[PDB]
């Protein structure tokens, strides 16, 4: 019998080609969109904030001596840091599939500002790193949680934090995953508090915007008044260059594909920011 | 006494014959429409997709060597199949009932399609069945359900689980009885969650349609967003020919009448498909 | 004293007289209204349907032996039976008041329909009965109830297991007295599901219309798409005749009248109607 | 001391004078008008109904015996009976009070019209008294309630038991204290079904208006098609006539002032009334 | 070092007096308002009303003796009153203290129509006392009380008993203290009968408006249609005089202020007011 | 290798400037708001208010003695106190950063006002500190509170308790955190009573503002109809004068920046203010 | 002989009435007319006196640090008071006498001005009585005293003893009798100590006023700086008054003719007023 196996005439026939490259699952960006931006042409920058005011005012009797006051001042410094990274590819490679290039300049491009959303929440402090969003901010109050509170509640109590600190919330930063639970949030009825079966609620609670990135730590919830609190100064916006002659490559047929940018955070009231956990 | 009966004069009166057959209902089909269509002429289909994308894009100090990052790829392949069923009829029949023939093709038709969508759906995966959407969508996170979830709450989970893959489902596949136990769903008072006893409510579910096809499982539900995760390729539409002399028919009078249909099943994006199982 | 008793002067005055006669409560006639109508002009009908479709269609490997598949029909009768009734009046009767043949004409003609409408639904199928819909239905699926359904529920579930056919359903058909008790249905607050106190619900229970007819027998409920599952075969309109010789009755001075009329209830899908039992 | 009591100056001051006499409450007729009014110039009213329409269609075998039918009619008959009441006064108390003429003649004849009201619904139907609404109508079906009905559910059963004689109900007359208890009717959570203390609800349940009369006996309930159930013959309107010659009258300067009226009361369809009490 | 200390020279310093008194709350008075009000001129008021009307008007026998009834008047008489009340203050005082006599006259005036309302609600009856609403009124109706009513279910089953006058209510005079215990009237949800916690609902119940004075003794309440059961006749408006030589005074350095009203109070319709107390 | 640090050509590098000096959260100020003010030119404030009024008016007979009545006034004083705080800065300092001086100013007036705040709601009386709101404040009358009251329902009780002074309340005076675990109040179903989980309902309960205070203390509530109750009274209003000669000033080059105003708080009716403890 | 004697013609003669009587009152300054005098609409006066002034001036070298002095003030207070008597007269005399009510004016004002002086003298102090210039002297120096000198000696030790008061004395208030003697003293060869009847001025004794006044208990002095160190205020000057209805004098044709007069004095320093007695 003659069949379409590979060890009978199965060779005879050419599989078709389905035009394209599957990229994955693009995760959609924000927290930088939520902080208030701004632009430098310094490696670094300088503001000024009171620190301490000793306010002693007070009623004083007659003929006595009045109380002295102090305001404390200090000069914060915001350094400009630079996140990049690079790919080598053989000049065959590149030769023979000829849309790759695009395709890892569009890589290298969000793979950067990935990594950028990273800084701005989680910005570790460390040496290089940035300091973000979440190390900045001011612990939850654990003592507002009452007995018996939904999830809900808590970021409820959250946006009140802030207030404790004479400023307006911007928005509620959960992770997708408590967001969800926290929808599908029922009384004792059986009905939904947010939304009955037709469609999930929109992303809005107690007033405010709610935004889902998986940056945010599962379990972990932030809020803030974003939009004053913290300010992005972009020095050098994201950028790819390529380079043919860069060090072995000339004389090893390579090339180098290079993707960097130039950020500085800086953090004006902290207060204004809270990250808590919900104790599940 | 003449009367209308058998052993009197009934042979007289002719019965009255009523035009036609009575085809019993006729299953609407499903599950295709909702997948992407395309046609090839070759035996297989080769597509390409990015596998890991090691993104080492970080922070880098002045004068310091900067991260290497890197991109893999891998080739899919999916293979062509072979759908179809026959029906073997004597001569005798088909010469003295004409319209037959006309019917028996219009039924292998619909019941070759019936089962197409069988596997286009639960498609083992085995020796040569079709890998279906219920086989290479990712399971269902168990993790997400809580203590007093109603079958509505997980199929919402679900529609969650698909965000982890970072793209929007677009319908929900349930089996019509789980379906309609969905829709009388009560709450604690004993009102209809969606529908007051007026009428039934519409077949969307949190924000999303609702396909309720017998081809589904009872108990198994699919969530996904099929119009992007899977393709369904056609290589030769469904055909019906006839043959006199198949086998010892010339010998015995007998027709075959045959049935045959060639597909291929692709599948781009699994992580944007979920098979669940309500456990209760 | 000239009074007006019997015995005085009550005599000299004369009754004032209401014009026409007092006819009782019409009964609203329907199941007819709900079937397909034809008239034929024999003792019967013939009709063929497609009984058992063995559909073995499915994947086949290169060079193997395809699956075979069948199809099975059933030649079915139908016969057309006699309703009528007759009644008896004397010549002097008839004679002496003009409008008396008129009343009893209209009153046959409404009783036999009364009946009829009895054996298109309560048909017995036994002897010279008809076959009624709700003996040819197919019976209410017991699974479907659930720990704390309401009536209602059930004619929900039973809307529902008309859909198992691949039919819609038509309407309901329950007894007047089981439709009030439902209407007045409560939950567990004690409101009212169909309507607050204001005003009754309309016939209309999960998005069809509801028929109330007394022929429907207390506790027995009916949902089908009658509109094309069955169909009345009129043979003979329903026809009054008058005879002065019948038997004895030119010499008893008396008159017959005769009402009659000849049906056939055809029932092509079963299927696609449902028969049940509320046990309370 | 020249003081304002009776004694000293007291005299000096008059009183000062209310125009107009004070009139208690008027009670507000209604069961007449909820009947069918009609003229005559007879001593009673004779009509004539069907009684029992022995229906025995069926089907029938070939060459079989028909079945045999019947119809019953009966003769009804109504009297007309008479209503009145005379009051007599002082010629020289009629001619000092100029409208105490006016004010007598108002008041016979709203009394008159008060107990005519009462004859209407509770006519015994002894003697002379008319015959009237509740003691023909047809009693409430026991077998309606149900374990936990409302007041307002029975009055439902009832409305219906109108439907089982194929008529529609005109209205609902309770007693006023009832209908109270029934619109401050409350839920197992303590709301009010007609009420919610802002207002009371408007005077209509289960989509019929209701009338409430001081006629109708406290703890019993009538509903009914009244408008095409019973109709009120008027033989005499209400007269009021004087007379100063009657008997020993002109001797001693005196007045007779007479009011009367000639009614007749007419009870077509008694099925379609229905009396009850709310037993609890 | 001198100060203002008692030994310094804060004996320089005279504190400065703020202009005028400071008058307590003036409460709002009301029961007045609610009555019909007029004019007269006299030492007191008579008015006419019916008493008995004996109706034995009924169903009369032919030439039988028809039924005699009657009417009985009777004259009424309402009483003008005198309330007032003084206050003597030295020349000195009043000569020191500008002000002190037009603040005299607002309360001496304040005071008077206080007690006003004292003998419009609450009027003893007794001696020279008036007779007020409460005194006059026909009890509340203990057998309408049902297990478990609000209070507020109470006063509706009052403003019924308004009606077996044959009278529309015209309002609720209830306690200050009973009012505020209603409004906050709880559900067996928890939820607010008559306002959400936004606002406090306002002063109407069961459709009439509400009165809250402190003038209603506690736990009392008064339903009536006030608005033409009662009227208040007016002889002379409150004054205000002085006198220098009043006894003593000239010769005692004194003066005497006066204040007087002249009243009358009339009832109408006592079945048209209710006054009932709350056990509990 | 030339860098970016101190040692090689950092210094070439310019940080940028962030204009302005970052001020931290900024207290909204109230209270004062809510009380009337005025001026004065003296040491103390003395006012009078009314004490017992003895109000016999009553009903008199004729040629009868009539009534007498009397007032009692009590004198009361309200001493005005002196706040204040001062700054003593360099000379060189504040010339060269030229709107350190204007921020100065802003904040000990800012201070002031704020100390200010806490005398006139927490005052005291002991010797120097001004008798504030809370302290005249009468108590809150706990038998109000009935089985199961809300927290929200106290406040109501509260508001109601203004009442028997007759006067309106004017508003709610919470501490901020109690405000905030009010809002989030929840009913036995668990849904919120203010604002469900939209958005934070505005700051108004039973019908009248909020006004939260961390001034207030946690714990505490004050309800009451301040702009009648008490009054603010200015000797001098909140100023700043600056000293160059003051002390050794004017030879160690220092300047000396004063800040400092006069009160006097006055109470006319307390019975107008509320103040309560919440029970947790 | 016609006479002017009774028993001729004396009686045509009618006597001249003299028109008017002689008022009293002696030509004399008064304890007033030695004081300081002003006004006041009150009810009583707070002045201020200078107590300690440590006066340390003195001659400072220059650099040198001055002398610090300082002055103590006290608060005082001086109620005022009422003086007043009236007198009934006939209404008859009242009119016939025409110049009569003037007189009684008059004298009734006369009569009101010595108990003046007596108060403004000899005031106890106590309860009603004014604080009077005796009751606040301070006591003679007996030191002062020399062997053997005359009564007039002493007063002018008196005048000196004033002086450590740091106030000129003003006057001197003896007896009438005691002065009378003072000016007739004589040395121990007749000669007068005063001035030889020759040109004897008045009462004017060491350059100084004299009061001589009943008041002024026999026996005893004073001398003080009255102009300036003590002073009358008036609130109301003396008045008369008439009423026709004083109590039951209408009703007797009586007038009550009323003289009152008001004031207060104060002592602006006691060291200036010394009171003493004559050692004889
Ligand atoms: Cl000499």
């Amino acid at each position: 019998s003659l069949g379409s196996d590979a060890d009978s005439a199965g060779s005879l026939i050419q599989p078709m080609q389905i035009p394209g490259i599957i990229m994955p699952g693009l995760r959609r960006l924000t927290i930088r969109d939520l902080l208030a931006q701004g632009r430098t042409s310094s490696n670094a920058l300088e503001y000024v904030r009171e620190e301490v005011f000793t306010n002693n005012a007070d009623v004083v009797a007659e003929k006595a001596l009045k109380p002295e006051s102090d305001i404390t001042f200090s000069k914060q410094t915001a350094n400009v840091k630079t996140i990049a990274h690079w790919v080598q590819a053989s000049r065959q490679v590149m030769d023979d599939a000829p849309m790759l290039q695009s395709y890892i300049n569009n890589r290298l491009m969000y793979g950067l500002a990935l990594k950028e959303e990273g800084q701005l929440l989680n910005g570790d402090g460390t040496g290089d790193n940035l300091e973000g969003l979440n190390k900045v901010a001011t612990a939850y109050d654990t003592s507002l949680n009452a007995t018996g509170d939904t999830r809900a509640d808590i970021i409820a109590h959250a946006i009140y934090q802030v207030t404790e600190s004479e400023f307006s919330a911007s928005g509620i930063v959960l992770n997708p995953r408590d967001w969800h639970n926290i929808a599908l949030l029922k009384d004792n009825e059986g009905r939904y508090i947010f939304g009955g079966p037709q469609a999930f609620t929109s992303n809005i609670m107690w007033g405010l915007p709610v935004v889902p990135t998986k940056a945010q730590a599962a379990g972990t919830f932030t809020v803030g008044g974003f939009d004053m609190a913290s300010q992005v100064w972009d020095r050098m916006d994201a950028t790819v260059e390529v380079s043919r002659e860069d060090r072995d490559n000339f004389v090893k047929n390579m090339l180098t594909i290079l993707c960097e940018e130039r950020l500085a955070l800086a953090h004006y009231r902290p207060t204004a920011i809270i990250k808590g956990t919900f104790s599940s």
